[PDB]
């Protein structure tokens, strides 16, 4: 290898997984909850209606 | 052989070894730590950035 001070590829991998973790959490919490809005974290325009 | 008081070629050889010694020491210290800069006796722009 060339760089040993930092494993930049590992940083890219972690950055990629962090985004997918949010989608996983949102999917699980929306599946558990009956309501689609799930506590107004989404757009509130339909939430008020 | 002509004279024995001074062995000039020996001194020139010593100068060559001393010149190589700096490169050897720099190589060892740079291999020791990941940082390429390593307390830059080198150019200081990169360390500033």
């Amino acid at each position: 290898a060339q760089v040993i001070n930092t494993n930049s590829l590992s940083l890219i991998t972690q950055n990629n997984i962090n985004k997918n973790q949010s989608a996983l959490s949102s999917s699980i919490e929306r599946l558990s909850s009956g309501l689609r809005i799930n506590s107004a974290k989404d757009d509130a325009a339909g939430q008020a209606i």
